[PDB]
DNA sequence: CCAGGTCTCGTCCGCGCCACTCGTGTCCAGCG
DNA sequence: GACACGAGTGGCTT
DNA sequence: TGCGGACGAGACCTGGA
């Protein structure tokens, strides 16, 4: 089997499996996957090719997919009678005849029937065709079929019930089949989904957001904007829908898997096209509605306070509401590293600022945690390559660009048994999961609480061979196997490994990896890039390289202080 | 004492799967 | 009529 | 969300006065 239909048929035997996923397809939905699974081999790879491609009528010419088979022409046929695709007969929407139509054909069938200018744009003449319509359509029908030729575009219903098959295995492709997963054992307690209009919601709303994100890329921000805008509108609605205060008594990591927190997300780009479009007004109005929720994405809170200072402050010019807010996101437990930072620099930057002194400072109310200074070097000199030769003068031998991917590598490693362990509800779904579902939660270590503490303290107190011992071990079970937290590209060799963690030593060491495990969506950004050590002298020098243009953000201050204090010498590496 | 150039911090913005084949818009040199 | 560039979408991606 | 590029606004001095 090729590539695209092993990991179709993974994904398939994946949903299928499950049963309470299978709860909510209907009868005829597993019908149609059961019609998928009695077809030819031929036939599924057809099909799979077909749904990489979009839901738009494709030319018989163009189709041909020599691998699959040397002629599709049958293929087509079988796939035709099960219901998968719909050939020409039933083309008789005639704006999708135009779409298909190409453009030279276009001109021919502007020649057709000259009643209009012959060339311009394809949009144009597409849109006079379909005006010289409505004003002999079925004539212009007939034509436009003809010399278009055959077409089979995926139908919708079955297209459907795979996509929700995707999103079901995604919720929690190329080479699918190929990579295999860890071991866990499988155990959900809860229903992510409760009914099968709840998954149609879900998809719904996904696609709503994808939509939103394909506007973010193409740049175009107006239709962005009123997509955001219907979007808000429909999330208005279905509030009282009994569905959703199910959704709230889920876990926050199952909460992620919801209506809600994708129309959250939703309303989050909303407030960042509103800041592009420049309506700064409107977006401060929808962050202060969106922290007046504590439900849906509690891990974004950061963002949306440090938003909303930013807005009142540089592009509201308003210094009263900015104090309150600035207050109230450092009085939310909810924010971290480098929200928090922000809020406090923006606090402490208008405490020592004209006009300031006007109003009660309310900053002696305000806590004072200061980020420790962190040494500074700049060498005169593709730049993190420079910054490693540049280390690699000094007494220091290697050095790997984790860029935050290294920690995560050896936190993962160091923590694999507690990471897939055993014991805790729905936090492994299906049988492809490559990180518990718990983790970016601070649930992580509360769930693992004992073991964690006790694994992170055996660290603390671990002699350098028993760190290398357990690195050792967890790689040679784990090599190869799926998981977000350990990239085995990151690190050369298990003997690199090795050398790092021995090298780091275990209390730093712990003391990353008690961070990474108290809440690792705010601790995994912002970690130096750059970790240099040296074999013999066993020292380490962490090292955050920021060029000539960029300075160092928020959680990169925050993450260099904290490793500064748990005694590793770290400085901010500028090559000019 | 006043500058006008410079700095530096704060902020916005584009992308956030990649080169790759192929249908397209336009114009551009001739063409009548 | 060609047209020759770029751009863009779409497809494929072990 | 994390980058790496941009912009500009207030400081700010020092050359010149």
């Amino acid at each position: 089997h090729p590539y695209y239909l092993r990991s179709f048929l993974v994904v398939l035997k994946t949903v299928l499996e499950n049963e309470d996923d299978m709860l909510l397809f209907d009868e005829q939905e597993k019908g149609i996957v059961t019609k998928f699974y009695q077809l030819s081999a031929t036939g599924q790879k057809l099909y799979v090719r077909l749904f990489q491609r979009k839901l738009s009528w494709i030319k018989m010419t163009k189709l041909e997919y020599e691998e699959i088979a040397l002629d599709l022409t049958p293929v087509i046929e079988e796939l035709t009678n099960a219901g998968f695709l719909q050939t020409e007969s039933e083309l008789q929407e005639l704006s999708e005849v135009l779409e298909l139509l190409s453009a030279p054909e276009l001109k021919s069938l502007a020649k057709t029937f000259h009643l209009v200018n012959p060339n311009g744009q394809k949009q144009q003449l597409v849109d006079a065709f379909l005006k010289l319509a409505k004003q002999i359509g079925a004539v212009i029908l007939k034509r436009a079929k003809a010399l278009a030729g055959q077409s089979v575009r995926i139908c919708k219903g079955p297209r459907a019930v795979f996509s929700r098959i995707l999103l079901l295995f995604s919720l929690t492709l190329v080479n699918l089949g190929r990579m295999e997963f860890p071991s866990y054992t499988i155990n959900r307690k809860t229903h992510i989904f409760q009914d099968r209009d709840d998954l149609i919601r879900y998809a719904a709303a996904t696609h709503m957001l994808s939509d939103i994100s394909s506007a973010m890329a193409n740049g175009n921000w107006e239709e962005a904007k009123e997509l955001a805008q219907c979007a808000k509108r429909d999330w208005n609605r279905l509030k009282n829908h009994p569905s959703l205060r199910c959704h709230e008594d889920l876990p926050l990591f199952l909460r992620c898997f919801t209506v809600g927190w994708i129309y959250t997300r939703i309303l989050s780009r909303f407030v960042e096209i509103l800041q592009r479009l420049h309506m700064y007004e409107e977006a401060v109005r929808e962050l202060e509605s969106l922290l007046s929720q504590r439900i849906y994405c509690p891990d974004s809170r950061g963002r949306w306070w440090d938003r909303l200072a930013l807005n009142l402050h540089q592009h509201l010019k308003r210094l009263e509401p900015t104090i309150k807010c600035i207050t109230e996101g450092l009085a939310d437990p909810e924010v971290r590293t480098g929200h928090r930072l922000s809020l406090y620099q923006r606090a402490v930057r208008l405490r020592e600022s004209p006009s300031c002194k006007k109003f009660k400072h309310l900053f002696q109310q305000l806590p004072e945690m200061a980020v420790q200074d962190v040494k500074h070097v700049t060498i005169t000199g593709s730049v993190e390559e420079l910054a490693l030769a540049h280390y690699r003068r000094s007494g220091f031998d290697q050095g790997i660009h984790g860029e935050g991917s290294t920690f995560s590598t050896l936190y993962g490693l160091l923590l694999w048994d507690i990471i897939f362990m055993d014991g805790i509800p729905d936090v492994f779904r299906n049988a492809c999961q490559a990180f518990p579902l718990d983790l970016c939660t601070d649930s992580f270590f509360t769930s693992r609480r004992p073991a964690l503490e006790a694994r992170l303290q055996l660290i603390h107190d671990a002699p350098e061979e028993s760190l290398r011992a357990w690195v050792a071990a967890t790689w040679h079970e784990q090599e190869g196997r799926v998981a977000s937290l350990v990239s085995w590209d990151r690190f050369t060799s298990l003997q690199q490994a090795q050398d790092l963690v021995s090298c780091l030593g275990g209390p730093v060491l712990s003391g990353v990896c008690r961070h990474l495990a108290a809440d690792f969506r705010h601790c995994r950004g912002g970690l130096p890039d750059l970790v240099v050590w040296n074999s013999q002298s066993r020292h380490f020098k962490l090292v955050e390289v920021k060029g000539p243009n960029d300075r160092l953000s928020h959680k990169q201050m925050i993450w260099l202080a904290e490793l500064q204090k748990l005694g590793a010498e770290v400085e901010v590496c500028h090559v000019v």
